[PDB]
């Protein structure tokens, strides 16, 4: 199941036709899994400039084989849930933080 931001090992090209979509509010995000990047995850949001227009940002979740999940040497959690959650309300390396997450239809 894809948990609200979990959305599991979905590949880039999957992520982008579903970040790309013009109704998405910038702070659409969602955590994939990277499959051509084992042991690593990606959380990327959906930015937006009235220059660049919808532009996806690719942060990448690093893991700490004796701590948890990363996307910058700042704040590390334990947990996936932990990290959006906290992004949510702190974007910390983020430009935006973690306002919505991205909306399927299947």
């Amino acid at each position: 199941q894809a948990e609200e931001w979990y959305f599991g090992k979905i590949t880039r090209r999957e992520s982008e036709r579903l970040l790309l979509n013009p109704e998405n509010p910038r702070g659409t995000f969602l955590v994939r899994e990277s499959e051509t990047t084992k042991g690593a995850y990606c959380l990327s949001v959906s930015d937006f400039d009235n220059a660049k227009g919808l532009n996806v940002k690719h942060y990448k979740i690093r893991k700490l084989d004796s701590g948890g999940f990363y996307i910058t040497s700042r704040t590390q959690f334990s947990s996936l849930q932990q990290l959006v959650a906290y992004y949510s309300k702190h974007a910390d390396g983020l430009c935006h933080r973690l306002t919505n997450v991205c909306p399927t239809s299947k």
